[PDB]
């Protein structure tokens, strides 16, 4: 309270400038080439940014980022900053229609390319930073107040419109300072793994920068057993998040892989307390927390570190509120729930609040609102999100009245995307559905409709992330006797060689989807290839990786041929 107040933070520069004036010799960031100390990471840094505001001189313009983390991207961001204007990851793996929309959305001037490998840009203005000129020799920083845009992320966007929330240097500095939840030290080490569209990056890459600690830079590849091993061990990562379903996957697949961790963090979806209790009884000394929060409110809204004791509950708290937010629940009636065991709408309030959603005025007005707190009226922005009070006063997740769904940690509004689907020519009707197989998340859509009326157009407009797992054509979508879909009875009906039909035996029962002669169509995702080659690997494997036996040979025609290359087909039932 006060701490609510964006104006009591600093800025994401002025406190990495206290870093950088301390803490000159230490690691800032650790990739595969070596580390890069502070001085190092500001001077690169300020160069970028003379260049920058020679070319956008003006505070407050929206710069792009393209690249999977190097050293380069984060000094981007950090000239960015420094310059007073706010960045936009344009992940380069996403449709050019989706890219340049948001680019529209936020008037994106000019891409800044780290991309390692060639850039197919071709609508996009890119300039690649490696090795660049050294432009004219220093600017003076414009000095900016704290509730200056430091960064944008966007709203689901399943309507086909995806919506720009800005977020701010308060919300970053209020996520990295003061709080009691995590350790924040100079001695930190924390991994850098998530997509930096969205906001755990954020904790993961500015926890570090704004406390002194390094940034150990995820460039060996998808993040699994192995690669987190040598993380840990190689480059010294003590600190991590994790979406929940990763952690879950892990912890599964290698237990031991979490070895080396003082703290993690995980959260983005419901908790599975199994694996919760399974990497808490293996590492009994690591500091683990339950992370929550919608990206309107910046990364956290609620943190909770979890003790013995919540591992005989049914769902692991949520928590309270971080430093610089708070929050109320909320009954039908608008007046805060004070009492345990009543369930209302999460309502938050602080230093974290976003902007609104640019280009969206009803929206904006629909969830961002002014609601008293304590005595005074504050801007406030409404989860959507039930909760309820248990004993302690700690809040407990229920769910969400609307449709909205995370899918392995991504924010998906399903009823419009499935609205989508209906819109497409020569289709009647679809039905989508979210399933928790193996810790893990599914999206699966059902369409009835003329049968040569499959939707590739739209799966090829969908960004990567809201692409279905698996697409079939019905005869028609169940109906129950009260007229509801029938969901048990719709995943019931999602339901030749000698190494051919085995094979699609392992994959229905992974994917729990059909035989006959595509993993990836048939149900199979990112999460599932990783548990799959494991498996494969477990059987006399290795040099069969994530990429080659998988996505090189992805029929199963592919697959039983890479499968019966080294090994047999029927063994890794087992295994
Ligand atoms: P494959 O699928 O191709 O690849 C596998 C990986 C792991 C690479 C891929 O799936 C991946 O990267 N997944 C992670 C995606 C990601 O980085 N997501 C961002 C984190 S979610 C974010 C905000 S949010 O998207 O708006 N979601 C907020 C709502 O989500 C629910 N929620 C959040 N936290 C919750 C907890 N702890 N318990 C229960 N529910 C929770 C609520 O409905 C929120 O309103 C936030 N900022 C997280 C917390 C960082």
């Amino acid at each position: 309270n006060s701490l609510l107040d964006l104006y009591a933070h600093p800025t994401v520069v002025a406190r990495f400038s206290e870093m950088a004036a301390l803490h000159p010799h230490r690691e800032a960031i650790r990739d595969r080439f070596g580390s890069v100390d502070y001085r190092q990471l500001l001077d690169s840094a300020e160069q970028l940014s003379d260049y920058l505001l020679e070319h956008y001189p003006q505070p407050g313009v929206c710069l792009g980022v393209y690249g999977e983390y190097s050293r380069e991207s984060i000094t981007c961001l950090l000239a960015i900053l420094l310059s007073g204007h706010h960045y936009l990851y344009i992940d380069l793996k996403q449709p050019a229609a989706w890219n340049a929309e948001l680019c529209r959305q936020v008037d994106c001037r000019l891409i800044l390319d780290c991309s390692t490998t060639p850039t197919p840009a071709n609508g996009l203005p890119c300039v690649p930073v490696r090795h660049l000129p050294a432009a004219p020799a220093s600017v003076a920083r414009p000095c900016f107040a704290a509730d200056q845009i430091a960064y944008i992320n966007f709203s689901s966007g399943t309507t086909g419109r995806p919506k720009a929330i800005a977020c701010t240097h308060a919300g970053i500095t209020r996520l990295c300072l003061g709080q009691s939840f995590l350790a924040f030290a100079p001695q930190m080490r924390f991994l850098v793994n998530s997509p930096l569209s969205f906001d755990a990056a954020t904790l993961e890459i500015w926890g570090a920068l704004l406390n002194g600690g390094c940034c150990v830079l995820n460039d060996l590849g998808p993040l699994d057993p192995g690669v987190l091993r040598q993380l840990i061990g190689e480059r010294g990562a003590d600190s991590a998040w994790l979406t929940a379903s990763l952690f879950n996957t892990l912890v599964d697949l290698d237990p031991d892989c979490l070895g080396g961790l003082r703290q993690l963090l995980t959260g983005g979806d419901i908790l599975s307390v199994p694996h919760v209790r399974r990497a808490l009884l293996r590492h009994p000394r690591l500091h683990l927390v339950n992370g929550y929060g919608p990206t309107e409110n910046t990364t956290f809204t609620c943190c909770h570190v979890v003790t013995d004791d919540d591992l005989e509950e049914d769902d692991i708290p949520i928590g309270k509120a971080i430093a610089g937010t708070a929050v109320l629940l909320l009954d039908e009636h608008g007046q805060e729930i004070a009492e345990p065991d009543r369930a209302g709408e999460i309502v938050a309030f602080g230093a974290g609040l976003a902007q609104g959603y640019r280009n969206d005025a009803a929206r904006t007005r629909a969830s961002f609102v002014e609601l008293p707190y304590r005595g005074r009226l504050l801007r406030a922005y409404r989860t959507g999100d039930r909760a309820r009070y248990d004993e302690q006063g700690r809040l407990r997740f229920i769910g969400r009245g609307d449709g909205q769904v995370k899918l392995n940690g991504y924010r998906l509004d399903l009823p419009a995307l499935e609205q989508r689907f209906r819109r497409q020519p020569g289709i009647l009707d679809c039905a989508l559905l979210v399933r928790e197989r193996n810790g893990v998340k599914q999206l699966l859509c059902a369409w009835t409709g003329k049968a040569d009326a499959s939707p590739q157009a739209l799966l090829r407009q969908l960004p990567t992330w809201q692409r279905p797992h698996a697409c079939v054509r019905v005869e028609a979508l169940p109906l129950t006797a009260h007229g509801k879909l029938d969901r048990a009875a719709l995943l019931r009906r999602l339901e030749l060689d000698p190494d051919q039909r085995g094979c699609a035996q392992l994959w229905s029962e992974l994917l729990g989807c059909e035989v006959g002669a595509d993993f990836f169509l048939c149900g199979g995702n990112s999460l599932l290839a990783l548990q799959l080659v494991a498996l494969c690997q477990s059987a006399g494997a290795g040099a069969n990786l994530g990429l080659a036996d998988l996505q090189a040979n992805s029929r199963l025609d592919q697959f039983s041929r890479l499968l019966r290359s080294h090994g047999l087909a029927p063994e890794r039932l087992l295994e």
